[PDB]
């Protein structure tokens, strides 16, 4: 069986540590969603840009507005389904010439290396890179 969202679930499940240390400072305080009942699990919104939407609706993703949570779930549900793991190193995601490619920059990159996909999400959620 594969191993890829295992590794996808310590990004979400993450923080702390995990943060970056150059490029962008440290993100400021949010949130102030409601408790009033055990189902919430929300926080800060922030708009994706429309290349990710894109993504996130090939999933079925509902809103125009996201949560930094909901934004990494879908795209770990689109890498999932996509198979873009290495069989191997299934903690390792592989993407050129596609999409995700598109969206990170780079043809792979490591899920282990939280530090760096956190500011690259951070990056996707900032002003349209269409030069």
């Amino acid at each position: 069986m594969p191993r890829f969202w295992e590794y996808w679930l310590r990004l979400m499940e993450g923080g702390g540590e995990n943060l970056y240390f150059q490029g962008m400072s440290v993100p400021t305080d949010g949130a102030v969603t409601t408790s009033q009942i055990p189902a919430s699990e929300q926080e800060t919104l922030v708009r994706p840009k429309p290349l990710l939407l894109k993504l996130l609706k090939s999933v079925g993703a509902q809103k125009d507005t996201y949560t930094m949570k909901e934004v990494l779930f879908y795209l770990g549900q689109y890498i999932m389904t996509k198979r873009l793991y290495d069989e191997k190193q299934q903690h390792i995601v592989y993407c050129s010439n596609d999409l995700l490619g598109d969206l990170f920059g780079v043809p792979s990159f490591s899920v282990k290396e939280h530090r760096k996909i956190y500011t690259m999400m951070a990056s996707m959620t900032g002003g349209q890179q269409m030069g």
